[PDB]
């Protein structure tokens, strides 16, 4: 009764990181991504669980794919 929601390193514990469409497909499967909440609040725009979360978390140049995201010097 699950996927493969597994420890979200992006934005770190709490978050879980499930993927899919990653596993079986061609070498070029778009692979969807979606998040849980600690709460049961399931987002899937990136930003949109970024400002859910509030400023703790960002997502701004996270890859909803990839699971990272990079910051040129946030001033």
């Amino acid at each position: 009764m699950a996927e493969d929601w597994l420890d979200c390193p992006a934005l770190g514990p709490g978050w879980k990181r499930r993927e899919v469409f990653r596993k079986s497909g061609a070498t070029c499967g778009r692979s969807d991504t979606y998040y849980q909440s600690p709460t049961g609040d399931r987002i899937r725009s990136k930003v949109e669980l970024t400002r859910y979360l509030g400023p703790a978390c960002d997502l701004t140049l996270f890859d909803f794919k990839q699971g990272i995201l990079c910051y040129p010097a946030p001033k």
